[PDB]
C-alpha cells in the first residue's frame, strides 16, 4: 500500500537534494531504508526519479542550454556577468573532462563504494570541503556572473568534480566548492554546477538505466510516473529558492547539516 | 651476483624520477622487473631508497625546513617572490590535509590499485594533466616566487595530490599541474611540491617499514646501503638541475615521456 504515497515522499527528497549541497544520495538511503522501499526496483525507481529533477534544471535554464548548444531562435540571451564574455560549449567540455575520464577508468571500484559506512565519510569530508572553500574563497569574486567564467576555472571544476564519484560526496557539493575556490561567486558556481549536471546525469542515468532495465512492465508506470512528476517540481521549486537563497546565506549551514545527516546514516544503519 | 650493481641502478632511477613528474612508481616497476628483482625483499628495498631521495630534499632545502617549523639561528632566510610574504608552516598543512584525509580513508582500495594496468593509465591520465595545466595556467603568474603563495593556492594543490593516490600518476606531477593551475610559477610550484612531499613521504615510508620490518638482520644491508646513498646523490644532483631547467623549458617534455613510459610498462609487462 501507499505505493503513490512513497513515491512522491521520495520525489520530495529527490527534487529538494539533487541540486542543494547535500548529498542526494545520502537522504535516499536514509528514507529509503526507513519506508522499506530498498531493493534493485527501489534502485531503478531512484534512478528515474532523478531524470524528473534534470528535466527541472533544462526548464529552468532551457534557452541558455539550447544556446550552448548552438539553437537560438529570437531573444537574445540575458548576460550574467561584469564582462563582455559567455559561457560556452568548452566550458562545459572542460568540466566534465576530467570526472568522464576517471569515471570509466575507475568504475568497478565504485560501484563498491556505496555501503553506508562509506557514504557516511563522504558526507563529513564533503561538508569540510565546503567550509574550507567558504573560509579561502578570495574576497572579490573573479568571475561574479556565469558568463564571466574562464576555461581555466571550468577545468578546475570538471577536476573537482571528481570528488563526486564518491558516493555521498555530492556533485553540487564538490563542483560549487571546486568553483568558490577558484573565485566564483556561490551564485555562478551553483549555476555552473546546475548546466555541467545536465550531460553528467543524463549520460550517467542512461547508462544506469540501460543497464537495471528490468522492472514490472507496466506495474511500476504508476510509482514511477509520480515519482518523477513530483522530482520535476520540487526542482524548480528547490532550484529557484535556492539561487535567491545564496545570494545572502553562506554554505556554513548546508555542512553544519551534512553532518548531522552522517550521523543520521550511522543511526539508522548501525 | 651484481647485488651493489643492481642497488646502484634504482638508485639512480629513483633519485632522478622521484621529484621529477615522470612517475617513480613506474620507472620502479619497469627496472624491477628487467633486472629480475621483484618481490617483497625488492619492495621493502624500494621503500628505504625513498628516504635517500627525501634527505637530498631535506638537505636542498635545509635552512626553508627548519625555518618553517620555527628553527632559525643566524643568517636570514633568502626571499624567494616579489611580495614581502613568506611561506609558512599553514601553508604546508593546507598542502598536506586532503591527500591524509583520504589516503586513510581509502587505504585498503589503494593497495589494490598497484597493477601495472592501473600504473600505465595513472601515467597516461598523469601527462594529460601536465599539458591542461600547461594549457590554461594564467599568462601572469600569481605566485611568482615560493613566498608569494597564498593560503587557497596550497589547499588547491593539497586537493591535487589527492590524485597521486593513483599509483603511477606521480606526486609531483600532480602538486605541479595544480599549482601552475591555480597560478603558482613552474619554478615556485615544484619547489613546494617538494617541500610538500618531506611530511608525506616521510609518514609515507614510515608506515610502509613499519608494515614491512620483515627482513634479512644484515644481508640487506649492503644493497641497502648502497642504493639509499645513490639515491641521495642522483636526487641532489637531478633536483638542482630540474629548477635550472624548469626555469626555461615547460613540461610538455615530460608529459610526452610519460606517454613513452606507459608503452614501456605494457611491453614489458603484456
Ligand atoms: C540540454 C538540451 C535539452 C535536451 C532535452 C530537451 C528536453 C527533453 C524533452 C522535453 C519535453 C518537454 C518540453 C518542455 C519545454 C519547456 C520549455 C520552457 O518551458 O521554456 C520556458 C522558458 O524558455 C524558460 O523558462
Ligand atoms: C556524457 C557522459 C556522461 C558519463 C557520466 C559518467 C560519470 C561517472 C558517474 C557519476 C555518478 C556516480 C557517482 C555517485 C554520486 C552519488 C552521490 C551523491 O549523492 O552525489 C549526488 C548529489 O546529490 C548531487 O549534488
Ligand atoms: C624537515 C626537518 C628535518 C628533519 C630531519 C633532519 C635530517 C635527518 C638527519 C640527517 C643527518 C645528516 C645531517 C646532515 C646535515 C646537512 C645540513 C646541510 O648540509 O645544510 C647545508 C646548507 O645549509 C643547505 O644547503
Ligand atoms: C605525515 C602523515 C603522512 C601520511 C602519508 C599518507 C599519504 C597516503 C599515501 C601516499 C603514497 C601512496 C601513493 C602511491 C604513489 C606512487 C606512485 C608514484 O610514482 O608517484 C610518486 C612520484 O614518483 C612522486 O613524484
Ligand atoms: C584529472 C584528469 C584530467 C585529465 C584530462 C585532461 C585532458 C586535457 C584537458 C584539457 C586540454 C586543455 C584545453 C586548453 C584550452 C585552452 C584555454 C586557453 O588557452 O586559455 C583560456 C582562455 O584564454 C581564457 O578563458
Ligand atoms: C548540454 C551540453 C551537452 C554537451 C556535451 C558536450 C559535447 C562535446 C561538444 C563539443 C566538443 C567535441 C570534442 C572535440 C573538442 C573540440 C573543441 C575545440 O576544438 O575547441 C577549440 C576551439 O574551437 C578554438 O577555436
Ligand atoms: C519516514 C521518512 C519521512 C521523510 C520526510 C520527508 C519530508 C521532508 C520535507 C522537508 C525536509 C527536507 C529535508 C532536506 C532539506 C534540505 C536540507 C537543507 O537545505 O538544509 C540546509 C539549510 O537549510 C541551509 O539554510
Ligand atoms: C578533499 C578533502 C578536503 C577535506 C579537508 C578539509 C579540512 C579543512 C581545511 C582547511 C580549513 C580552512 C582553513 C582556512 C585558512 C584561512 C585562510 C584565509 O582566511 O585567507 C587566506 C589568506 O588571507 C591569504 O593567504
Ligand atoms: C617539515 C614540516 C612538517 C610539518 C608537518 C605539519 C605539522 C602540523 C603543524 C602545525 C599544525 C597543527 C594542527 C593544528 C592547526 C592549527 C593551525 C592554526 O591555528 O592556524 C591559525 C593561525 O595560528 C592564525 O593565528
Ligand atoms: C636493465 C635496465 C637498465 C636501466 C638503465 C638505467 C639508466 C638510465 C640513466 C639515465 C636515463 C634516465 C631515465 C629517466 C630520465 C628522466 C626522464 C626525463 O626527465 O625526461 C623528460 C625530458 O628530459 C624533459 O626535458
Amino acid at each position: 500500500m501507499h505505493s503513490l504515497l512513497i513515491a512522491a515522499i521520495l520525489g520530495v527528497v529527490e527534487g529538494l537534494t539533487e541540486f542543494l549541497p547535500v548529498s542526494s544520495t545520502g537522504h535516499m538511503i536514509i528514507v529509503g531504508h526507513l519506508l522499506g522501499f530498498e531493493g534493485d526496483t527501489a534502485k531503478t525507481f531512484e534512478v528515474v526519479i532523478q531524470l524528473g529533477s534534470i528535466l527541472a534544471v533544462v526548464v529552468m535554464f532551457w534557452r541558455r542550454l539550447f544556446g550552448l548548444i548552438g539553437i537560438h531562435f529570437g531573444r537574445p540571451l540575458q548576460h550574467e556577468g561584469e564582462s563582455k564574455g559567455r559561457l560556452t560549449l568548452i566550458h562545459i567540455l572542460l568540466g566534465m573532462i576530467p570526472a568522464v575520464v576517471l569515471g570509466l577508468l575507475f568504475h568497478d571500484t565504485i560501484k563498491s563504494l556505496f555501503n553506508p559506512i562509506n557514504v557516511m565519510y563522504a558526507l563529513v569530508v564533503g561538508g569540510l570541503l565546503l567550509i574550507a572553500a567558504e573560509c579561502l574563497k578570495p574576497k572579490e569574486p573573479r568571475a561574479p556572473g556565469l558568463d564571466d567564467m574562464t576555461y581555466r576555472q571550468a577545468f578546475m571544476i570538471g577536476c573537482f568534480q571528481c570528488l563526486a564519484l564518491w558516493p555521498g560526496f555530492s556533485r553540487s557539493g564538490a563542483t560549487i566548492s571546486g568553483g568558490m575556490l577558484m573565485g566564483v561567486s556561490r551564485y555562478a558556481a551553483s549555476e555552473f554546477s546546475f548546466l555541467l549536471a545536465v550531460p553528467m546525469m543524463m549520460g550517467a542515468t542512461a547508462l544506469d538505466l540501460y543497464k537495471s532495465w528490468g522492472f514490472l512492465t507496466s506495474g511500476d508506470i504508476p510509482m514511477f510516473a509520480v515519482g518523477f512528476i513530483t522530482a520535476f517540481v520540487v526542482a524548480l521549486i528547490a532550484i529557484k529558492t535556492f539561487l535567491q537563497l545564496i545570494k545572502r546565506i553562506s554554505f556554513i549551514p548546508f555542512a553544519i547539516y551534512r553532518f548531522i545527516v552522517a550521523a543520521a546514516v550511522y543511526v539508522v544503519f548501525f
